[PDB]
């Protein structure tokens, strides 16, 4: 029933880059999903205590959220775009694992994920 530590957003010994793909992931992909009407549930780690979801972190062992992704991108935590893309996919997947088809939160995830997919479809070539 307790919350875990959040995912890491800082690790000074992890090597870092700011690729044109990673910039796109911040300026286009994150910005698009962040501003969306359905962004709010996904803008920070799931608070299992406040939300009374005592089994959340029994089920979800790789938590992820856009608050975490936003800090990662802004703090240049990644080496490549695929790390970040995986973070987004992990976020959507967790929601689908924990919840049921047609739940409100699932329809929100789905709307954000459709947009995610449309933006990632135009990820620029690595320059
Ligand atoms: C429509 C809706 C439904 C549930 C919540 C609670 N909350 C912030 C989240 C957020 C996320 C991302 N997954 C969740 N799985 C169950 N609750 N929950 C917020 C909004």
């Amino acid at each position: 029933s307790m919350n875990p530590p959040p995912p890491e957003t800082s690790n000074p010994n992890k090597p870092k880059r700011q690729t044109n793909q990673l910039q796109y992931l911040l300026r286009v992909v994150l910005k698009t999903l962040w501003k969306h009407q359905f962004a709010w549930p996904f803008q920070q780690p799931v608070d299992a205590v406040k939300l009374n979801l005592p089994d959340y972190y029994k089920i979800i062992k790789t938590p992820m959220d856009m608050g975490t992704i936003k800090k990662r991108l802004e703090n240049n935590y990644y080496w490549n775009a695929q790390e970040c893309i995986q973070d987004f996919n992990t976020m959507f997947t967790n929601c689908y694992i924990y919840n049921k088809p047609g739940d409100d939160i699932v329809l929100m995830a789905e709307a954000l994920e459709k947009l995610f997919l449309q933006k990632i479809n135009e990820l620029p070539t690595e320059e």
